[PDB]
């Protein structure tokens, strides 16, 4: 995994150059996916220049005359197994060629070798093969190159016309060719020997190795691309299809002439979202734009709204943003122009990017800074790239531009100052609209019979509503989501319900939003679509809004705007139409909409304010969708704007669909009306109405925001009309006719089913004599509300036959469980055997049974300390195992209690916050486990209030006392599944007995996901489901995301079947579960084990009272007072008794079905079968793709293997096998060792050895040292304890210092290196992630978000990047240089200092949490004074030196950085 | 993959509701891959039934040639996005057609539907 790039700075072509290329390519393996068979892989490629000579001296040996211009040929794949389609391919390709006038040399079959590729490789082995092609006309390279473009695309429509299969052409110029296949990275040269001739010489050399998540490779999806090469993933390609979709209608250009005809469907079919990248680039590159500008233009840089920028880059942003939408995602990125040759990188900078110069005019770049073997004494510069950043190289002149250089040079092209000026805002057009024409206030009866009509109740007003008010932020729940799905319900659930939000596993980092709030932008633009290939003012003339969503009165403003070329629509259709009035009213507004909009019409406007007691109104989703596909379809989408008038928008997942299915602009006037209403009657206080509207409005866009960052999209612009929701509940038809991109693996009520509803309750609202609004049971229960999971008969019946310990009292309970309609998935199956039932007594005991239930993780921060002991205590003694959480565990615990009672867990966590993670965290389980989204809130970070945090909690998670503490959502160590890798196999060195578990949430595409992380060593999958509890989440994210587990689960099990997966890894889940019958269904489904959770909380004493946010739960589970922890009620022998008669159910309803052991029954599909709920409720839900049975072969259908899955050793084994004195005698010991880049984790088994032994502070600093002499790999030092001093001469890849327990880690340039040490990169990205303890100095400056989540470590480095010190909480961090944009963001806790000679710290700093001042007491000068002098001592600086010999005058150049938190609590004043 | 099912059901059930028939529900054909060789089970396709009713009480003979339109349609659109390995062995109310790439002999093994009485 990875890209590379090589160019000769000079410009003149050399053999070097592609033998380094070779080189580096064979120096990535340990990055790949290993496979036992040692000849698969999943995909490699080099992309050079043409060697000239070779050919021309082929085509001389052949019998023809060389000719004096440049050669072209192309390289093709065509079909192998029949002999005419190779002929069909032929004849088509040199009946295109000859159309234009060029003569065809010949064909040459390239020489290969399939002694290397591997079997499932060789399969689908297409036939590859060369066609040269001499330019005779005389014409120019620019001509030539246009014209190869065009036959190419021609070639790939006319083969396409025939359904011909297998035909790709991996290149056709004359400037570069494309050697790539789908075998190993070293074994390269090795298949295709041409690349050993002598005659291969190049000025440039870009190379890629992937890594796919599924294991059946497709030769034509190999990298690098026809003028791209990308590493990552992106995220927004289902809305950037949709709409190039539109752009094509419009665009045009006069070098390409008539045969722009055949270049209107751009992005094909069979494309990844790297090929339609790599497509819209090429083909925005051969119209006239430079490499440089289209890089700028489809990723641009984030446009940050301060001072630290000249103003022209600012305009060049501007209009770049303003001409397209951008291409979002994790994306490092090395493309190839004819010209130029450029490397550059995303908008967040999460792939990392470093390069380096030698003195031969020589630049290479990559991923890791150790790939080429280079001398130390030929470097001139190392460096990086920071975000939105871009390095490049003209090889027609021969020079090379860095950022800022390239940026000047790019920003004096045109005028863009000029142009920009032209854009109109809004917020000046309604701050002159003079205050007239003020609305009369709608009446109290019919604002009242209007709410009624769409089923809003008090409670939507009293909870979701009023804190939106009163507080500018969201609402908050407590507890899981046991509400029935939206078609199984009964009342009127709004069409809204049944779209589910869409986060990111692993393959993709979900963006936090609190801290880098800068890079996120809602703009939004009216009058922007046209041409795309043009370049003049009238592109940037256009209307600009700040926010999508309008009040009334900026609404009227903009209407004003528009005026007299707009066009309204109605949206309602007559009560009394008949059986299909929905479908006929979508027809006529679908077709006036397209009537209209060719008539010149420019705005549409499309409202249901004509809604009364004889018209219902249509629901908007639905009428903005038909109409947005329509105008898609018809080409004319491209011409107007759509904006909504909406009646039902109340909350913010209302505005998220809307825009997320096509419109523009979104208009909510009812809320509006409901706010004035509830203002009037003296309710919010004393402020005034526009204060409560901004309120709102703020609250709605951060919201708007949460939701957009769930998924990694940080602008609107390309998350509009991309629908990436997924509906659950709607029948196929309906879906695929009118929403772009929605899957329903499980139809549901057609148009009949909606109208029924529909009609109802307008019937109800407007013909019955309404006096007040219903009070609504959906977030808490009433009895005129819905149905709901847990209620309390069952809850006292269930605590009843728990206390007492009775069994009949338990079947009592589960037969009141197992009689209510449907309220889930799993309660429309049914079981149903073949066979004679068997005794009781002959199936499995109740032991080997009760093995197979956990207990999920639950932190200390939320439950209090005696439920969680309480249930670490219970879970031990019957031979189970339990689960920690986050937030840590007590290291007092580490020991059996004198009563016998255990309260250690089996089962440790990672977060993605590294609360409490330290090397003995790690060394006291069996069994790990990786938390990657929650079930409740997922793509999202656990929460604890500022005031649930005591001095018990404070001192376990070493933050400050009274202080909020929110998880990141991403993950800062997972932002691809080769991280994942990394950090499994650094979890596997640090502990060499656990298992690593991987804990995912049920979504679609989670299959491919799960194939992924099982080729990643990953040994145990967990499935969670929506159903899931939390301790604390906004009740959007409860409500309204996620999936139920049945369809997941059946997913996995699918998909791991397959790929010949399943017998490796095991499967387990939870979410919902409460009686036996659950678990035999989720045992055939294909699960192995099960957790409970909720329910034990109710064995334990919890009522759902669900106000764990509060701090003042009654019985005492989740509450961190005293005096109501003094209430606890639990003990261990209920959670016994109910795990005993759960597990005895299993057994009584096996014997009755006819089996003897579970394994008998795991994923046995076809003894389920599915019977709807009868005739009069018409939901077509087929679950038959939940049903599919794959079979497996000769392979059982469960984990058939022991242990865990092994990796291979690093260099700490030869240590282990040296140090044999330290760990016997326990004598000092001094070692030295030569490091390369394939060496990952290098001291970390070490660290677990000294653990084991003595712990973590039982030896004295520096007992054990070690020497490295080169380069180190990634995740060096990880996890180090005290007593362990690592020496690097040379420089670190990656997660130098991860998690950091104590130990001691210097990095120094080599003493005979030539280079500035206060102006080169030595280590990279995310240095000292989570650490608690130990130093750290180093003599260069770092990458990005250094010192995150640090804890107490202490790091002097010679400079820094953006984003650092990020979210700090305890410890010194010392930065003798210049620092990135958004500096110290959310530091809560520790200290700073910058040395700032460019006086430019208070335009970088984020000054909302900390406070930047000099220093003024002598007492924190002696500490770094003495910081420095131990930087000096270990890493024998020359800066640092020189900084020290003139102290006096260089102590008033720093400034000291401290949080808000600390003013009140350090020891010393900092003030006088 | 996962997709090319989910896309083919969408386009026959879109296909046949665009004329007014009632779709009673998919079923899944019971199989045995023990008798199929190897490379004979590389391309092996995801065999189902799909079962629909007429309620319009038209006559047999119109609703053949309803069935075959909706067929040809059905093939039509499906070729229209390159999806590959796709096919109907039948869609009709008189005649079904149970076939395979098995030996002559191991028709009733690998299809035990015929097998009933
Ligand atoms: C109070 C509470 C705290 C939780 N804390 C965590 C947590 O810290 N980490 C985590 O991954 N899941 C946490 N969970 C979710 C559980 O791990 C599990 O997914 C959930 O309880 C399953 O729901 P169920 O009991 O209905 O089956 C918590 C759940 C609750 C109710
Ligand atoms: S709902 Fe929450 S407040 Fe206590 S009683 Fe149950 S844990």
């Amino acid at each position: 995994c990875g890209v590379g790039f090589i160019a000769a700075i000079d410009g003149k072509p050399r053999r070097s150059v592609v033998e380094k290329g070779i080189e580096a390519l064979k120096a990535v393996w340990h990055r790949g996916a290993v496979d036992a068979d040692g000849k698969t892989g999943d995909g490699a490629g080099i992309h050079v220049a043409v060697p000239q000579k070779f050919f021309k001296d082929h085509v001389k040996v052949i019998g023809h005359r060389a000719p004096d211009n440049k050669l072209a040929v192309g390289q093709v794949f065509l079909p192998r197994i029949s002999l005419d389609a190779q002929e069909a391919c032929r004849c088509i390709v040199e009946t295109e060629i000859l159309a234009f006038g060029y003569y065809i040399y010949g064909w040459r079959q390239v020489p290969i070798n399939v002694d290397i590729i591997g079997e499932k490789a060789n399969a689908t082995r297409p036939e590859i093969e060369q066609i040269i092609v001499g330019n005779n006309k005389g014409v120019s390279d620019e001509q030539f190159e246009l014209d190869l473009y065009i036959i190419r695309r021609r070639i790939e429509k006319a083969v396409k016309g025939e359904q011909i299969n297998d035909f790709y052409i991996c290149s056709l110029s004359a400037r570069s060719i494309i050697y790539k296949g789908m075998f190993l990275a070293e074994q390269l040269t090795t298949f295709y020997p041409d690349l050993l001739d002598e005659r291969f010489e190049s000025d440039f050399a870009i190379y890629h190795q992937r890594y796919s998540t599924n294991t059946f490779p497709t030769w034509p999806l190999a990298q690098p691309f026809r003028m791209l090469a990308h590493n990552g993933e992106i995220n927004t390609v289902k809305g950037n299809v949709n709409w190039m979709k539109a752009h094509e209608t419009r665009m045009e250009h006069p070098a390409f002439g008539t045969h722009m005809q055949d270049l209107k469907p751009v992005i094909g079919v069979g494309l990844s979202d790297s090929g339609s990248l790599d497509t819209v680039f090429e083909v925005m590159v051969r119209a006239g734009r430079t490499a440089p500008m289209v890089k700028m233009m489809l990723v641009p840089q984030a446009l940050t709204s301060s001072q630290t920028t000249p103003d022209n880059h600012k305009a060049l942003i501007q209009y770049c943003n303003s001409v397209m939408e951008p291409w979002d995602g994790p994306a490092a990125l090395a493309m190839t122009d004819g010209r130029w040759v450029v490397g550059g990188m995303d908008r967040n900078g999460l792939r990392p990017m470093r390069y380096t110069i030698t003195t031969d005019g020589l630049i290479i770049g990559g991923s890791e800074t150790g790939m080429v073997k280079i001398d130390e004494t030929q470097v001139i510069e190392k460096g990086r790239l920071g975000p939105g950043e871009m390095i490049a190289v003209d090889l027609q002149s021969g020079k090379l531009y860095r950022d800022r250089e390239l940026k000047d040079h790019l920003a004096t092209l045109k005028p863009w100052d000029k142009w920009v000026q032209n854009t109109t805002h809004l917020d000046e057009l309604v701050k002159t609209a003079s205050l007239k024409g003020e609305p009369s206030d709608m009446d109290k009866a019919e604002l009242r019979r209007r709410q009624q009509a769409f089923g809003l109740t008090m409670e939507d007003m009293e909870l979701i509503l009023h804190p939106m008010v009163e507080d500018g932020k969201e609402a908050i729940g407590s507890m899981g989501d046991d509400s029935p799905i939206a078609v199984l319900s009964d009342k009127y659930r709004g069409l809204h319900h049944f779209f589910r939000q869409n986060f990111s596993q692993v393959t993709n980092p979900p963006i936090d939003s609190l801290r880098e709030r800068r890079v996120m932008s809602l703009k939004t633009r009216l009058g922007n679509l046209g041409n795309i290939l043009d370049e003049d003012e009238t592109q940037t003339r256009l209307l600009q809004l700040e926010s999508p969503v309008l009040t009334t009165a900026e609404f009227r403003a903009m209407r004003d705007y528009m005026g007299d070329t707009a066009a309204e629509i109605d949206a309602t259709f007559p009560v009394d139409g008949g059986p299909e009035a929905l479908r006929d009213a979508l027809r006529r507004i679908r077709q006036e909409t397209e009537d209209a909009v060719r008539g010149g019409a420019t705005h549409v406007i499309l409202t249901d304010e004509a809604m009364g007691p004889a018209r219902a109104a249509i629901p908007a989703i639905l009428a903005t969708g038909a109409v947005h596909t329509h105008l898609i379809r018809s080409n004319l989408r491209t011409f107007t704007s759509l904006n909504v008038r909406t009646a039902e928008g109340l909350d913010t997942h209302y505005f998220a669909v809307l825009i997320g299915v096509g419109a523009t602009t979104v208009n909510a006037y009812l809320a509006q009306e409901a706010i004035a209403e509830r203002h009037r009657r003296g309710l919010f206080g004393s402020m005034p109405l526009e204060k409560g509207m901004a309120n709102y409005k703020k609250a709605i866009d951060d919201g708007l925001l949460k939701i957009m960052s769930k998924m990694g999209i940080s602008v609107i612009s390309s998350y509009r009309g991309g629908g990436n929701f997924e509906a659950i509940g709607l029948s196929r038809a309906l879906v695929a006719e009118h929403f772009p991109a929605m899957v329903s693996r499980i139809s549901g009520i057609g148009l009949n089913g909606i109208q029924k509803k529909v009609l109802e309750q307008h019937a109800t609202a407007y013909n019955e004599e309404v006096v007040a609004l219903p009070v609504g049971g959906f977030y808490r229960f009433r009895k005129s509300g819905d149905r709901h999971g847990w209620e309390g008969g069952v809850i006292h019946t269930l605590q009843q036959a728990v206390t007492n310990d009775s069994y009949t009292t338990f079947k009592k309970y589960s037969e009141q469980v197992n009689k209510r309609p449907p309220m889930q998935l799993r309660d429309l199956l049914e079981l149903r055997s073949t066979k004679a039932p068997v005794p009781v007594d002959e199936v499995e005991s109740i032991t080997a049974i009760r093995k197979r239930f956990i207990t999920p993780g639950m932190s200390m921060g939320a439950l209090s300390p005696e439920a969680h002991g309480t249930l670490n205590v219970a879970m031990n003694r019957i031979g189970a195992k339990s689960d920690s959480g986050e937030g840590g565990e007590d290291p007092a615990r580490f020991r059996p209690d004198k009563n016998g009672d255990n309260w250690n867990s089996a089962i440790k966590q990672v977060a993605s916050g590294r609360f409490g993670v330290t090397a003995e965290y790690l060394n006291q389980c069996r069994e790990l486990e990786i938390k990657v989204a929650q079930g409740a809130k997922p793509g999202e970070g656990g929460q604890l209030p500022g005031f649930k945090v005591t001095e018990m909690i404070a001192r376990l998670r070493h933050s400050t006392p009274g202080v909020m503490l929110i998880s990141p959502p991403p993950h800062h160590d997972i932002y691809s599944i080769e991280d994942l890798a990394q950090l499994i196999y650094d979890l596997k060195q640090i502990n060499p007995d656990a298992k690593v578990t991987v804990k995912l949430v049920s979504r679609s595409g989670i299959g491919t996901i799960a194939a992924g992380v099982a080729k990643a060593n990953a040994d145990i999958i967990l499935i969670s489901g929506n159903s899931g509890g939390t301790g604390a989440s906004p009740q959007t994210s409860i409500k309204f995301a996620g999936l139920p587990w049945e369809m997941g689960l059946s997913e996995v099990h699918q998909v791991l079947t397959l790929n010949r997966l399943r017998h490796r890894v095991r499967l387990r889940t939870d979410g919902g579960l409460k009686t036996g019958r659950d678990i035999v269904i989720a045992a055939m489904l294909g699960a192995e084990e099960f957790g409970i959770g909720t329910a034990s909380l109710i064995a334990m004493g919890c009522i759902m009272v669900r106000q764990c946010h509060s701090n003042t739960c009654p019985v005492g589970v989740c509450v961190q007072d005293d005096k109501l922890r003094q209430k606890f009620v639990g003990t261990p022998e209920k959670v016994v008794n109910l795990f005993t008669f759960l597990a005895e159910e299993v057994r009584e309803i096996l014997a009755g079905l006819g089996f003897r052991s579970l394994n008998e029954v795991i994923g046995r599909t076809d003894l389920l079968h599915q019977v709807s709920r009868g005739a009069e409720h018409l939901d077509d839900l087929d679950l038959n793709p939940r049903l599919a049975q794959v079979d497996p072969g000769e392979n059982a259908r469960y984990c058939t293997l022991q242990g865990r899955n092994e990796v291979p050793d690093t260099l700490d084994a030869r240590i282990v096998a040296d140090a044999r004195p330290l760990f016997e005698e326990g004598e000092k010991m001094q070692l030295a060792y030569n490091a390369r880049n394939t060496q990952r984790a290098i001291g970390t088994r070490l660290s677990s050895m000294v653990t084991r032994k003595f712990g973590m502070f039982g030896l004295q600093p520096g007992h054990i040292t070690i020497r490295l002499r080169g380069t180190a790999g990634q995740s060096l030092g990880a996890f180090a304890v005290q007593g362990i001093k690592l020496e690097v001469m040379g420089d670190a890849n990656d997660y130098v210092g991860k998690g950091l327990s104590g130990g001691t880690i210097v990095v120094r340039p080599t003493t005979s290196s030539p280079l500035e040490t206060n102006k080169n990169t030595i280590i990279g990205n995310t240095v000292l992630y989570g650490a608690t303890a130990g130093k750290l100095f180093a003599a260069g400056q770092a990458g990005e978000r250094f010192a995150v989540r640090n804890s107490g470590a202490t790091v002097v480095v010679e400079g820094c990047g953006s984003n650092g010190c990020e979210y700090m909480t305890g410890g010194t961090a010392v930065i003798l240089g210049r620092v990135g944009d958004n500096f110290a963001a959310g530091m809560t806790g520790g200290m700073a200092y910058v040395y700032d000679l460019d006086d430019s710290l208070p335009l970088y700093i984020n000054d909302e949490s900390v406070i930047f001042q000099r220093i003024e007491v002598g007492h924190y000068e002696s500490q770094l004074k003495h910081l420095i002098e131990e930087h000096v001592t270990e890493t024998q600086s020359r800066f640092a030196a020189e900084i020290l010999n003139d102290w006096a005058r260089e102590v008033t150049k720093f400034w000291q950085v401290v949080p808000k938190e600390m003013l009140n609590r350090l020891e010393v004043p900092v003030h006088l």
